[PDB]
């Protein structure tokens, strides 16, 4: 009669894996589940209207990356973490902002290689093993003399660049991500990065490589059709080559030059509770349950999206599927995003900053500390000191 409801927002991809756990959550609390669709980012959008409107869901999903906006602005609740033992520090700050915690961990995913089985006999290890791969004339890209499409980066798309500068020591903010005035994408190391990748662009690839409006649909056209023996990409591409029928394999970023290991953004999703819900304690209890070592193995059987939580995360690794595999030691390296709100400013900055180099119209150091200006006074001028 008066036993509680709980209403849980989700995007068409996790339906099925709600249903499938609600019911042991329904009997273990005298609570009843609704269960609505919608896109996960739509029902971000709408729940500053929503919420105050008394129609919002009390708890959905959001990417690690927005969780600390919508804290900051009122529209999440705080959480605790039940399933803490179960979390590394650095999963913990995903979900974290001035001290404060607004989701629980569920997903990780960050930047991998994919391969060609039929082209490769194994995975590339090194970068130095791709720039020996890009002199292999099977790959050559006839069109222009002396190009080769051997391996492919969208480094004009700095989500993509970033892990090259920072396996070199660049850093967005200092202070592990929440200094807006510490800007190390023109450090010594950002420049090293920014050097690398010229080269690449200046001596190896094919001119639309630079054109970052196209790059993307260029090179998953070029590893679709069995032109690209080796490409950086995200785990949400593996569903299209799986369609294609690419005998694909996928492996960690291989090893750079300086001996350090690629570290891209560490991505990934968290469970969130509306800050107007009015069942905010049933929420934590779903919080908790969701993340729980049973869920989160559910959740990698029927999604093959990897667990955050390490005993799940753990199990996913025994099944031993290559992407899964990937993600998993790539992620080791791959630091969080800055949550902050200044992480707005560092996009469009960024563009001219790998652009202006990869097209060699600047040097890199120029190129660099042109972009972190722009940046800086970008900061300066709409954030509060
Ligand atoms: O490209 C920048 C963007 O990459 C990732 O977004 C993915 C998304 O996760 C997928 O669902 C699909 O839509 O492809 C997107 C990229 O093409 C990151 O999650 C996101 O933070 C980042 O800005
Ligand atoms: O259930 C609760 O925790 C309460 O009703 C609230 O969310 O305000």
């Amino acid at each position: 009669s008066d036993e509680k409801t709980l209403t849980v927002s989700v995007d068409a991809g996790y339906k099925d894996y709600v249903n499938k756990i609600k019911g042991d959550f329904e009997k273990d609390n005298d609570v009843k589940v609704k269960v609505v669709e919608k896109d996960m980012f739509e029902t971000l959008e709408a729940l500053p209207l929503d919420g105050p409107a008394g129609t919002a869901p009390d708890v959905m999903m959001s990417a690690f990356d927005r969780i600390g906006s919508l804290g900051q602005q009122g529209h999440l609740a705080e959480v605790k973490l039940g399933n803490k033992d179960d979390y590394d520090e650095k999963d913990q700050k995903q979900v974290t902002i001035d001290d404060k915690i607004y989701g629980a961990p569920a997903i990780i995913e960050t930047l991998v290689l994919y391969y060609n089985k039929d082209l490769l006999d194994k995975a590339p290890a090194t970068f130095k093993d791709l720039e020996t791969l890009s002199k292999d004339s099977r790959f050559a890209f006839t069109s222009e003399k002396g190009k080769n499409t051997g391996f492919l980066a969208k480094w004009t798309d700095f989500y993509f660049s970033y892990g090259l500068l920072a396996g070199y020591g660049g850093y967005v903010f200092g202070d592990e991500g929440t200094n807006p005035k510490d800007i190390g994408l023109n450090n010594k190391g950002s420049v090293e990065g920014i050097t690398y990748a010229t080269k690449w662009f200046q001596d190896v690839w094919p001119k639309g490589m630079q054109d970052n409006k196209s790059a993307d649909d260029f090179i998953q056209d070029q590893f679709v059709k069995g032109k690209a023996a080796a490409i950086l990409g995200g785990p949400w591409s593996a569903a299209n080559y799986k369609e294609a029928k690419i005998n694909y394999g996928v492996a960690k970023i291989p090893t750079l030059n300086n001996g350090k290991e690629y570290s891209p953004f560490a991505g990934g999703k968290g469970w969130v509770v509306s800050n107007y819900s009015k069942n905010k304690d049933v929420a934590q209890k779903w919080l908790d349950y969701v993340t729980n070592q049973k869920n989160q193995e559910t959740l990698y059987d029927m999604t093959n999206e990897v667990p955050a939580n390490l005993k799940a995360r753990d199990t996913a690794k025994s099944k031993n599927d290559e992407l899964t595999n990937a993600v998993i030691e790539q992620y080791k390296n791959a630091q969080p995003m800055p949550n902050i709100p200044e992480m707005s400013e560092v996009w469009t900055g960024a563009e001219n900053l790998k652009f202006d180099a990869a097209s060699g119209s600047k040097t890199p150091q120029p190129s660099a500390d042109d972009a972190v200006k722009v940046i800086e006074d970008n900061v300066t001028q709409k954030y509060t000191k």
